[PDB]
C-alpha cells in the first residue's frame, strides 16, 4: 500500500558504520555491520498533533508500508533487525534498521602490500506506479563510529555519491546509491616477514661469487632459491587470481631470474676453470660481484617506478 | 488454489545475475545472488480496470496462487526474499524475487589452468491437477549486470535453453530449465607463479651436466626434485580428484621423469667415471645437454598438442 | 489425532535421492538431498468422491494426522520442505517432502584408495496407541537420478531392506528401515600423485647400492625418506583414526623399513669398507642391490594379497 | 501454568543415545543425537478413563505445562523435535523428544596417544513457584544403541549421576544432572603413523656413529632432525594448546635432545679428529655408539612409567 | 508501548557466562554463550497482589513492552532464547535470556606468545520518546561460571564499567555499556614446539664456526636458515597482519640476521682462506664463536627488555 504521491516520491537513506572486518583480499568482501536511516513523505498518515497522542507516533513495520532497499553486491539477503519508525505529523516516517551483511566490493592488487582501496556498499529500489528516487541525508550517513576496525587496513574516509543513478530495468525504473569506504593497507608486518627475509636469501644466494667451490655454489645459489619459492608460495597463496601483474609479484619474479644467471655463472665459471682458462673464470665472477647487485638495484628503480612513479 | 486452466498453464521464467562469487573449484560450486522473474494467466484475477482500482493490482504471496519453482542443483533451500507481484487485468500476475543459493556445477579441470568452463542454474516445477511447463522471458533473462564478478574467472556469456526438459517424474510430469554461465579462467597468475617457477627449477636440475661432482650433482638433481613436489602438493591441493588427466597434471608429472632420469644420468656418470672409463662418461654427461631439454620441448609440444590440439 | 485403525497402521515409505555430495571421509558422513514419500490408510477421512468435490482432496499438514518419520543416524534436524499432500477417496493419504540431511554412515578404509563402501538413511517411527510398521514402496524408491553426483565415487546402485526391524525403545515399539547407498571409490587420482611418486622416491633411495661415496649415500637414502614422510603426511591427513589397518597405511609403514635396512646397509658398507675389508663391503652392496627390490615386490605380494585377496 | 503441588515436583529424566559423532579434540566438543525421557505428576489433568475417551490422552506442547530442561555445557540452542506426549491417568505425564545438540565436555591429552575419557551432558531445570528437582529413570536411560559410533574411540559405557546437584542459582534453586559418557581411544593408527615412523627416523639419524665423514654426518643427523619436526607439527597441529605436558608431547621432545647431543657428537668427533688427537674421537663415537640407545630406552622407560605407572 | 515515565526509564542489565570458547586470533573474534539480565519500573502493570493471583506474573514477550538490547561488537543477530519474565507489584519487571553470539574483540599481539587480552561484549539501546540510560545489576553480572573455559587462556576476570557512555546518535540518545573479560594467554605449548626447536636450530647453524669445510659450512648455515623460515612461516600463520611489530615477530626476525652474517662469516672465512691468508681466516672464525652468541644474547636482552622492560 504504497504513498499516494503527485512526483517521485524521494526516499532518504544513510549508513552508520558500526563495524568493519574480515576483509578478505582472495575472497574480495568484507563483512560491515551498520545503521541503515531512511525516512519519506507518507502525507497518508499525517496527524493533527493537538487533537490526538503526542509529538510522534511510533509504527510497527506491519503497518506502514516500507520501501524495499535492497543492498546490491551482497552475498545473501542483508541480516537486519529494525530498530525505531517514528512517523512525524506532516506524514514524515523515521526508519532505521540496524544490517550485517558481507559486502562484496573488488580490489585493484596492483600495487599489493603498498596499496589503497576503495569499497562500495549499494541500495536499489525498485519503483511500482509511483518512481521512487533514493537520495542521502548527510547526518545519518556520517556512519563511521570511532572505532572502525578493519584489521590491517588504515581506514581513510567514509563517504557516498550524492547523485544517484537510475536504471530502467525490466520495464521498471530503479534507483541506485553509492557509499564509498576509502581504506589504505597496513604494509609492514610484510617487510619483516617477506620483502626483507626474502632479500637476505637473494643476497646469501650470490655470495657465492666470492667461491670458486662448485659443490659450495651450488649447495649456495640452489639452497636459497629453493627459499625463494617458499616466499612466492607463501603470498601467492594470501592473493587471488589476478588477470594483470602484482608489484610484488613483479618483483619476486623478477628476482627468479638474477637466480638463474647467478647459477647460469657458478655453473660457467666452471666448464671455463676446468678448461684450463681460470684466466676467464676469475674475471667473469670477479665481475658478477657488482653486476648482479646493480641491475638488481637498477632493476627495481626501474620496476618499483614502473609501478607507483607511473 | 491453482488456476483453472483449459490446457497446461505456461509459466514465465527470467534470471538477472545481480552478483557472482566464490567460485570453488575443489567444492565444484559456485554462490550466485539474482533476480527470478516468474508469470502466468491465472485467469481468475482478472480486474475490470475501471470498475475499480487502477491499471495494476499489488498482491502478498499469501493471497495469489503461486508456482512451486524449486532450483534443482542446489545444496541448500535457495535464500529469497520476494520483490514485487503484480497482477495484470487480463488476470496475468507478474512476479519478482532476488533469491543468492549456491549452486552445484561441474567443472572440467582436463585443461586446468587453461579451462574454459559452463555453468548451470535449473528450475523444476512439478504439476498438481493442471500440467505446468516453464519457459524464458528474454527481457527478464538478459540477467548479468555489467558489474558480474566471479573471482579470476573472465565472464563470457549469460544466455539459457529455450526449449525445457519435461520429465515424468513420480506419477507427475515435472519441467525443468537450464540457466547457463560460460566463463573462462584468468590463467596467469598461473606463470609467474607456477608454471614458470616449476620450469626453472627443472634446469637448474641439469645444470649438474656439465658437472663431473656426484657430491654437487646429488646436492643439485635432487635439491631441486624436492622442490618439484612442493609444486606438485601446491597444485594438487587448490584441485579435486579427478577420475581423468588434468594438463598440468601431465607436464607436472611428465616432469618427474626427467628427475629421475637425470638422477639415473649423474648416478651412472659416476660408476662410470670411477670404472676407469670416463672415455664414456664425458660422452653420456655431454649428451644429456641436449637430450634432455629437446625431449622436453618434445614432449611438451606432444603433450600440449595432446591436449589442446586435439 | 491418529488414524483409528483396527490393527497396526502400516507406513509406506520411499527415497528419491535427488543430490549426492560432500562425502567426508575424516568425518564418516555425507550430505543427501532427496524425495520422501510416506502413505497410510487414514479412513478417517474417506470422502464420497461423486457427492462433492473432486478425484483427490489436497491437505496442508496441519490438517491432517501426520506420521512423525525420523531420520535415524543424522547430525541434525533433517532440513525437509512439504511438496504435496494428497488424501485418496478411500482415505488412502499420499505425503511428499523434499529433504536435505547430513548422513552419518560409518566407512570401512580397510582397503583405503581402493575401498568400496556401503551407506545408510533410516527413518524409525514411534507408536502411540496404535501400532506403526514403516515398510517400502518401490515405486517411489527407485530414489536416484541419472545424475547422483558423489564426488570421487562411482555410485553402485540404491535399494533399501524391505523387512523393517521393529524395536521396543521405552515402553513404545518403534519401527526402523535400511535405505542403502553402495559406492566404489575412484581410486586413480591415488596413483600419479601418491602411489607412484611414493613409490618412485624409494628406488632413487637405493641407489646408493650402486654408490661407495657415503656422503652422497645419505645424502641419497636419507633425503628420500624425508619425502616418504611427506607422503605418510598427506595420506594420514586425508583419513580418520582408523582402530585398525589400512591397505596403504601398510605399504606406507612397510616402505619405512626398506629405507631403515637400505640406511642400515650404506651405513655398514662403511664400518666395513674403512675397516679395511672391501672385501665384504663391496659384497653386501652387490647384494643389497637384489635383496631389497626383492624382497618388496615379495613383500608387497604377501600384503597385498593378505588384504584383498583374503 | 504449572502444577499445583504440595511439595518439590520431581521430573524423571532419560537420555537415549542414538547418535555419536565428530569429537573434535582441539574445540574439545563431540556431537550428540538422542531421546530425552521426561515425566511428572501434574494430578491437574487426572482423566477418568471409563468415564471419557481412553486408557492414556495425548496432547500437544501447548496444552500441557511442560518443565524446561535446558543443557548446561553446549554451545547453542539444543535442537530438538518432540515425538510423543502422553499423559496418564492419575495425572503422570509421559515426554519424549530427540534432540541433537553439540556439547562442551573437556578432555585430559595427558596421556594422550593413550588416553580414555569421560564426556558429560548436563540438564538443569529451574524452579519458579514450586521447587524443581529432576531425577533419572533408568529404563529410558539405558540410552545407547548397539550402534553408538564415535570414529576412532571405543565407547565403554553410557551411565548416569543418580543424586542431581541442586544449586541456588540467582534466588531460584536450580536441579542438575549428570549423564557420563566413558570412551577410550583407538590408538593404533598411531603407531604405524606416528609413534613408529617418528623412531626409526631418530636411528638413521645415529647411524652417524659408525661414519668418519663430518659432511655425510650433518647430511645425517641435521636431514632427520627436520623430519622430526615435520613430526611434532604434524602432532601439534591435531591437538590443543595443553597447559600441562601431554605424553607424546614429552617422547617427541625427549626426543630432540638426543639429535642435540647427537650433532653435539659428530660436531666434536671432528673438532678432536682434526686437532691429530683420533686417539679421542673414535673412542667417543665409538661410546655414543651405546650411550644414546640405552639412555633412551631408559629415558622412556623412565618417561614412560612416569606418565602411567604413576 | 513503552513505559509511561517521569524521566529516562534505566534498564537493569547483567550478563552470566555460561560458556567461553573458540578465540580466534587470526580472526579477533570469540565465542560467547551467557545469560543477559534485565530490569525496569513498568509501574504501567503493577498488580494488586492481594486483589488478584499471587507474589510474581508471568509473561510472554508479546505482551509486555520490552527494551530493544542489541549488542554492538557482533558479527550477526546475537541469537538468544528466553528463560523467564516475571511482573513484581510495583510494575517492577525481570527479564532473563541466554544468548549465544559470536563477539567482534580486537586484541593486541605486542607481546605474542606472552600477552594478555581485555575482551569486550557492548549492549546499546536507542531511545523513543522517553530517554533509556542502561546500567548494571551485580549480581547477575557476577557471570562467569566456575567452568568458563576459553581453551588455551587463563582467565583472569569478568568484570564491568558500571557508568555507561551516552551518545546521541541520529536523533536519538542511545546509551552503551562495557563488559569486560581479563584473559592471559598461556604461553608455553609455545617453547617446546616454537621458542625452544626455533634456538636450537640456530645454534647448529652456527656450530659452522669450528668447522673449515666450506661444503658442510653451507650444508650446514643455510640447511637451518631454511628450517627458520618454516618457523617463521608457522607462526606468520596462527596470526594476523599487524601493523606493528610482535615480539616473537621481533627475535623470529632478529634471528634472520645471525644466519646472514653467519653465512657472511663462512663465505669469507674461504675468499681468505684460499687467498692464502689463513692467518686471518682461522681468526675471525675463532672470533665468530663468540661474538655471535654474546650480540644475540645481547640483543635479546636488548630486545626482551625492549618489549616488556618498557
Ligand atoms: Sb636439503
Amino acid at each position: 500500500p504504497p504513498p499516494i504521491a503527485d512526483e517521485p516520491l524521494t526516499v532518504n537513506t544513510g549508513i552508520y558504520l558500526i563495524e568493519c572486518y574480515s576483509l578478505d583480499d582472495k575472497a574480495e568482501t568484507f563483512k560491515v555491520n551498520a545503521f541503515l536511516s531512511l525516512s519519506w513523505k507518507d502525507r497518508r498518515l499525517a496527524f493533527d498533533p493537538v487533537r490526538s497522542g503526542v509529538r510522534v507516533k511510533t509504527y510497527e513495520p506491519e503497518a506502514i508500508w516500507i520501501p524495499e532497499i535492497r543492498f546490491v553486491n551482497v552475498e545473501n539477503a542483508r541480516d537486519a533487525d529494525v530498530v525505531d519508525i517514528s512517523v512525524s505529523p506532516d506524514g514524515t516516517v523515521q526508519y532505521l534498521e540496524r544490517f550485517s551483511a558481507r559486502v562484496l566490493s573488488p580490489l585493484d592488487f596492483r600495487r599489493y602490500p603498498f596499496d589503497s582501496q576503495t569499497l562500495h556498499i549499494y541500495l536499489i529500489v525498485r519503483s511500482v506506479d509511483t518512481r521512487n528516487i533514493v537520495l542521502a541525508v548527510d547526518l545519518e550517513k556520517v556512519g563511521k563510529n570511532d572505532d572502525v576496525f578493519l584489521t590491517g587496513w588504515d581506514i581513510e574516509s567514509f563517504t557516498a555519491v550524492v547523485k544517484p543513478a537510475n536504471f530502467a530495468l525490466e520495464d521498471r525504473l530503479e534507483s541506485k546509491l553509492d557509499y564509498q569506504l576509502r581504506i589504505s593497507r597496513q604494509y609492514f608486518s610484510y617487510i619483516p616477514n617477506i620483502i626483507l627475509p626474502m632479500l637476505f636469501i637473494l643476497f646469501i644466494s650470490w655470495t657465492a661469487f666470492w667461491s670458486t667451490s662448485y659443490e659450495a655454489n651450488v649447495t649456495l645459489v640452489v639452497s636459497t632459491l629453493i627459499a625463494h619459492i617458499a616466499f612466492n608460495i607463501l603470498v601467492e597463496t594470501n592473493l587471488p587470481k589476478t588477470p594483470y601483474m602484482t608489484y610484488t609479484g613483479a618483483i619476486i619474479f623478477m628476482i627468479y631470474l638474477f637466480y638463474f644467471v647467478a647459477v647460469i655463472e657458478v655453473t660457467v665459471q666452471h666448464y671455463l676453470k676446468v678448461e684450463s682458462q681460470p684466466a676467464r673464470a676469475a674475471s667473469i665472477t670477479r665481475a658478477s660481484r657488482i653486476a648482479f647487485p646493480v641491475v638488481f638495484l637498477l632493476a627495481n628503480i626501474i620496476l618499483a617506478f614502473l609501478f607507483f612513479g607511473f
